[PDB]
């Protein structure tokens, strides 16, 4: 139940490349980024992508993690998501730990 995107709002032509070059050339890419490969490793942790998740109320990532799984309920609620999605929730939060909303 969600769009069908391994990129953000803004990732770069590094991000386009094959395999992803951003874990090569450096990444630059906007918080929308569903790309598990390049802001992996200063986001998440060997315990988040277990699947679904291994973190949950023991989480060891970074800050760059865009699960809401681990990450801490949002205090998106009644039109309080400002970043421009309006998730207005964590279950329908799909963003970062350190993005507009949160
Ligand atoms: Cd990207
Ligand atoms: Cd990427
Ligand atoms: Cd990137
Ligand atoms: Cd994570
Ligand atoms: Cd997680
Ligand atoms: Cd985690
Ligand atoms: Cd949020
Ligand atoms: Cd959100
Ligand atoms: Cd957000």
């Amino acid at each position: 139940g969600s769009m069908s995107s391994v990129f953000g709002a803004g990732c770069t032509d590094v991000c386009k490349q094959t395999p992803c070059g951003c874990a090569t050339s450096g990444c630059n890419c906007t918080d929308d980024c569903k790309c598990q490969s390049c802001k992996y490793g200063a986001g998440c942790t060997d315990t988040c992508k277990q699947t679904p998740c291994g973190c949950g109320s023991g989480c060891n990532c970074k800050e760059d993690c865009r699960c809401q799984s681990c990450s801490t309920a949002c205090k998106c609620a009644a039109g309080s998501c400002k970043c421009g999605k309006g998730c207005t929730g964590p279950d329908s939060c799909k963003c970062d730990r350190s993005c507009s909303c949160k």
